[PDB]
């Protein structure tokens, strides 16, 4: 009642990278981010929310 | 004629990759580092002085 809880189900849905591209290719104010290389040898990449 | 002149040139005479490996392996008290990825995935590797 001070620290907040959450129920979570790992649906494993949304898995197809084609759907991931489409949803991240057009949203509202959703500024996403991807780390897409070696943990030693990477950074983060955001985008414009709407496209 | 008081301060020594400098005629610095880009020689690249140390260009051999195996040569660079040897110099970075048998170096003295050094802190040589490698940048080996593009800026979105860039990283720096820092290793011991002579190993």
């Amino acid at each position: 009642y001070t620290a907040v809880a959450t129920t979570a189900d790992v649906l494993s849905a949304m898995g197809s990278s084609t759907a991931v591209s489409t949803v991240t290719l057009g949203s509202g104010i959703t500024s996403a981010a991807v780390t897409f290389a070696i943990a030693t040898t990477d950074s983060n990449n955001t985008w414009v929310d709407n496209k």
